């Protein structure tokens, strides 16, 4: 029954489905989101031409205003909704996970199912509606995904707290992101996490046992519980949670304390009541709520009433404006485990002063409280000592808070090259995996004519290397933090040189070949300076445009020149340790894990870098035609025809003249036989097979395998060769 | 539960707990993001029919004749012909269609997806798809597989000396899983598979009329029938009445049914060598080493002599080859009775018979006659046996019965003769094809549109609300799955549309009095040139929507494409235009759901069969509300001031939180939006209004068009969807 609605409709989807059926099967939907045809704005659309006319000061403006202009649906605490948008820019960008980059604000996910009904993001939706006619005003200039993190920086500075700036560039998606693993859990918080610790209730050793790639304690949270683990009120324990799942959205014990000190300083939690006068989620409402949830029955289910977390802390004493009180009030008073009107844990300063204030009465005052997960950072030796420092010295706090905040709301948008505005911070940060400005003059095309004659004919260079390693290269791309790609040369760097993926000692002999056809242009041409990066990508090209020609195709493969190469000190070993591949199809490389097959793997990173079944079909016979494996091996080419551009993969697939049968007891090595001869005549993959094995990836293999697709078999393939060279050409 | 689960919970391409999942009762719009342009391998620009009339079409049917007696030794051929295996193939192709909602049949070459492609009655027609796969291979991009599959069994037939009528391509291929097809919701296949659609009732004679609307199968994996009988139950009798009920619920009537059946039995033989226990999973379940294909039998080679598909092992004629009245002389002539196949499936043998069957892999070796229990149906049955025993008598009259029911069958959701492409579509014009006649009159000309345009707009009567109204309701009835209704025919001035409660018969009429005024007015005034009452209704809603726009301050063309026809009664069958009577309409403001399809639901489906996206629904019914389109003028979702104009209104007011809405009646179904500061109602609206505020992509769209300066936009986006609907069966158009 869980997954299953007690009323079966048989409209609009209703009734069992294939997945039913045959729930282990390899799905393609992730190849199928985010099409051009389903976004309203059009396909056309450019959001960074239409941010940079936006009068950006006029809605940080209209924003601050905001803030104090408390509507009566939802009246704001202490008059000011700062602390609430903090906490919705908050929750937006912090969903992010370091490992495989998804999460975070950049695609405003907030606003769709399921993190619009998460119990973490309770009452959001009511933050989000406030700030709809902003979004409203100001029309398709400025995003959802952009606006609901620039309310959050805009609410600091406006309670007393100067960020370095920000940035903008987050183009609105269009449905939910269901490619995003969150765990397998069939429940949220407070349940929620007997898959991620593999049924451990030891909430001290279990703690740096979270499931990777995971960076919450319980499906539906942000990071964790703030009841400590499990809901067990230990901060000590809670400290080791709050390491482990800060750690895995990329921040250390500095940027940790600093952001929940930070934003701690403000605002208040809210439990006024209990849990059962609580109404379905924003998914689960009727109608008459209009996309809100949780409604409230208490009253009017606002001011007084509120109740989101089950807790009621006020950290501070000044709740709208910056202070050092949080840390203060943590170190300074003495605890005692008490009960919140809602019946959560957490801590008060039973002995302390009367002089919290009250959100909505002026005359009337509360004493101190905290989290168990605000305790937990003086119940560890590591935090204690930063909360201790920064007790005495509150602009160290605020140096930290101002960077670490900054990295949480730009983690994930990308390269320099992408963020929009008039304030985007001076300073280049490692997460941002920055670039140089470019050397010398840009090549031409008599250049780059010039370039791919050379290079097809270096010692060292041929058609399938060059193919194979400009493929590495750009795989790296993912397009949910729009990190990796080819720009910055970052294969010829640690640790994407040493990967055991990218067969060290060959890559090697491959980038010190086109260093010295680099060393030969640069310094011959005048001012003219072509980069490793340009050269990695253009001799993959050169090669696929020579490999198409073979083929009996003459086809102009388009180049975009333009790349830079980073430096090492820009290129930091433990951030690209993320963009490692487990496996790789387009290049025959690795095995799958206990969790997921070769072929579910290869369609996960199709979906990182924005390829249709098509493109990721053509792409993958394309590969082997040309020999571009890893290793160089023979496994998938199946063609005698090796470097040349043709669609042989795809016609001796489909053969039935050859039996397959698994050789390898892992399952990922399989023998094709000639049924006639008897003898082996073909070794295959996981990757391989599947275009022969999967309905809708084999209707695409036989439209490459026809008579007469030859031709459309090169086209398709250099569209899709372009596509995956230049997605991370933002600067373009 | 297991069911729905995967005992392995992956971690990559979509694995982990999905939205889905924790709200299953959510609207989900995944049927109006199925069959993109992106996800074609071909390119959103192929042109299928350009593609087809290229093709050498005669020697495709040379290569296919050729391929049916050249035995391939992973399958091999019983009596070294592939006929039998062909035409079932194509007949299970066709063969899934249902009347009523018109889902599926043949036309977009389902049975190569999940989940046709593994339903138990679609066993080892993976082999008989893959042994046609050289065809494709030859032809490539000039024939589909969802022709080549139907063509396969036409050409089948007629090498094994049946003469066909003819046959039409014409059907492009689609590119995924059409996930849209309510098949039924039971969480097993046949032998179970039949709970839910008999509603837990075991007596089947009494429920075999009462099978659930619009299925046509009696069990989940089948194509029609149980052949064993009713749940397995060997009662011919009560099997006849499940016949009936299934083939009617696929548009077939008594001589049609019994015409397919006698006429497909004459051809080939069941297999049943083997127990179902040395059989490996269906396709979508079988590992890599299958490579597409699946039930994979572990007894010998699986295949020629050890055949296992259905369970039972039936050879109805002495020539299994070749066309012949053998099965009727065989089901009337020999006393029948039960025994059990090598499989230990329900069937009928002729134990006291001539022992002169031919073995499909021994020229030397025989078998006594047999028969399916759904074979003995249509001698247990009045009506079938009287046309029964005609035939063993008249077998002239079932060959005539059977070309005609046959090509029905394949052709049945192909749409429009217009869209039939080939050398031998056939002359006669059938009813279950919608005919329209040919042009009456030179066709009007851009500056005849702008004067008739004038003309329906200064006609008393008529104003931008009920045009509006009035063109909707003549296309939406529009459907993609089997190309049927639409505005071409003019079809909503005849019966049954003209007394659709849905579309306020009393004010249609009045409608169409005008238009028809219009038409007088123009037709032998204007040389040869003659306006159409189809061409009529669509240009006055165009006209309406354009005022509508210059009315909210913006100028733009509304495109208008010129050219339908006006259908007669006697094209215009009743039964088959009551399967597109709507039970509700969003664009319109009409009628409601019920329980296992909630109003909103409705909306999302029809939207999917006139194949829009989430953003173009929702302009439309924002844009319909905007003018004041309601089917009866009612005020319900017209959130605006400014009635017949093309503003965003709609959204604009919906979105504005000083309006708080609750439910006003008890079934859900209607709401007030009351201004909080004021305590007056303003608003009352549906749930066909309401979503596009509640779903939260619906709502993100709503946004979109209830944004400061996006008026111009919101009226681009319109008059595209509106032109995109308008022209959905124009067929006749090139491009
Ligand atoms: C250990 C990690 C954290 C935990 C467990 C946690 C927990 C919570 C909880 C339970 C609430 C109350 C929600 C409610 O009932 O209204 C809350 C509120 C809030 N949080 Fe955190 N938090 C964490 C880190 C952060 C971070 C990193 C920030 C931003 C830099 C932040 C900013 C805020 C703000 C401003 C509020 C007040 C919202 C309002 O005034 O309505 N928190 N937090
Ligand atoms: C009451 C409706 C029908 C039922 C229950 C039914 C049942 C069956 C079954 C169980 C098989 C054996 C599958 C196997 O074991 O290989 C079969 C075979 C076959 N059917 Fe039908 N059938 C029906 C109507 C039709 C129709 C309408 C046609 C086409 C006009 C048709 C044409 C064929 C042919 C040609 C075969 C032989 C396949 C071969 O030689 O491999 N049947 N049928």
């Amino acid at each position: 029954t869980f997954g299953r609605c007690a009323v079966k409709s048989n409209q609009a989807g209703g009734g069992t489905r294939s997945h039913d059926w045959w729930p282990c099967q390899l799905r393609l939907d992730v190849l199928r989101q985010f099409q051009p045809s389903q976004n309203p704005l059009g396909g056309d659309f450019d959001y960074a031409e239409a941010f940079q006319s936006l009068d950006y000061e006029a809605v940080k403006k209209d924003i601050a205003a905001l803030m104090t202009e408390s509507q009566d649906w939802w009246p704001a605490d202490f008059g000011n909704y700062g602390g609430l948008f903090v906490r919705m820019a908050w929750h937006s960008a912090g969903t992010y996970r370091a490992m495989d980059g998804r999460g975070g604000g950049g695609m405003g996910q907030q606003r769709f199912a399921p993190l619009n009904s998460w119990p973490d993001n309770q009452n959001l939706d009511k933050a989000r509606r406030l700030i709809w006619p902003i979004k409203q005003k100001y029309g398709n200039k400025i995003s959802w995904a952009d606006l609901m993190l620039l309310t959050g920086n805009v609410a600091l500075e406006n309670m007393g707290f100067k960020t370095l700036g920000f940035g903008g560039g987050r183009a609105d998606t269009w449905q939910s992101d269901e490619a995003v693993y969150w765990g397998a859990e069939t429940t949220f918080v407070p349940q929620g996490n007997d898959v991620r610790y593999n049924n451990s209730v030891d909430i001290n050793a279990r703690a740096d046992k979270l499931e990777k790639p995971l960076a919450a304690t319980h499906m539906g949270l942000i990071y964790v519980n703030p009841e400590g683990p499990n809901g067990t009120p230990d901060p000590a324990a809670s400290a080791k949670d709050i390491r482990e799942a800060f750690g895995r959205m990329g921040m250390n014990d500095t940027e940790t304390v600093a952001l929940i000190a930070g934003g701690h300083a403000f605002g208040k939690t809210h439990g006024a009541v209990k849990g059962s006068n609580i109404g379905p989620a924003p998914e689960a409402a009727d109608l008459g709520m209009q996309g809100l949830g949780w409604h409230n029955s208490v009253g009017d289910g606002n001011g007084p009433n509120q109740m989101t977390s089950g807790l009621e802390v006020i950290w501070t004493k000044t709740p709208t404006k910056w202070s050092n009180g949080y840390l203060e009030s943590l170190i300074n008073n003495n605890w005692t485990l008490v009960e919140s009107p809602a019946g959560a844990h957490q801590w008060e300063a039973v002995n302390g002063t009367v002089d919290y204030p009250d959100p909505f009465d002026k005359t009337k005052f509360r004493k101190a409280t905290m989290l168990t997960s605000d305790l937990a950072l003086i119940n560890d030796p590591e935090y204690l000592k930063i909360s201790q420092r920064w007790l005495e010295h509150p602009e160290e706090l605020a140096d930290a808070f101002a960077k670490a905040w900054f990295k949480l709301l730009h983690r994930d948008l990308g390269p320099t090259t992408r963020y929009l505005g008039p304030e985007v911070p001076k300073e280049s940060f490692i997460w941002q995996d920055p670039l140089p400005a470019r050397e010398g003059d840009l090549i031409d095309d008599a250049d780059v004519d010039k370039l791919k004659a050379a290079i097809l004919s270096t010692d060292g260079l041929d058609v399938s290397k060059l193919a194979s390693t400009a493929m590495a290269c750009a795989t790296t791309y993912r397009n949910s933090d729009k990190r990796g790609g080819c720009n910055g040369a970052r294969i010829a760097l640690e640790p994407q040189r040493n990967w055991v993926s990218n067969n060290p000692t060959q890559l090697s002999a491959v980038l010190d070949a086109l260093k010295k056809v680099q060393s030969d242009f640069n310094g011959s041409n005048g001012n003219k300076k072509v980069s490793l990066a340009d050269l990695i990508v253009l001799g993959g090209t050169a090669a696929v445009e020579k490999a198409a020609k073979d083929a009996g195709v003459d086809i102009k493969v388009p180049f975009s020149a333009g790349r830079v190469d980073a430096t090492q000190e820009q290129t930091d070993v433990t951030q690209f340790s993320y963009l490692e591949p487990q496996a790789d199809g387009f290049r025959n490389y690795g095995r799958g894990t206990a969790r997921a097959r070769t072929e579910e793997i290869m369609v996960d990173k199709a979906s990182q870098l924005t390829l249709t079944p098509p493109e990721l079909t053509v792409l993958v016979g394309g590969m082997r035609a040309l020999g571009a494996n890893y290793d160089g091996s023979d496994v998938g080419v199946f063609t005698a025809n090796k470097g040349k551009l043709t669609p042989d993969f795809f016609v001796n697939l489909v053969d039935m003249n050859i039996a397959w049968t698994a050789s390898g007891a892992d399952g990922e090595s399989w023998v094709g036989t000639d049924r006639k001869s008897r003898s082996e005549k073909y070794k295959g993959s996981r990757a391989d097979l599947v275009f022969g094995s999967h309905a809708e990836l084999r209707a695409i293999a036989e439209v490459y395998a026809e008579n007469g697709n030859q031709e459309k078999f090169v086209k398709d393939f250099v569209a899709a060769w372009t596509k995956v060279m230049n997605l991370d050409r933002f600067d373009l």
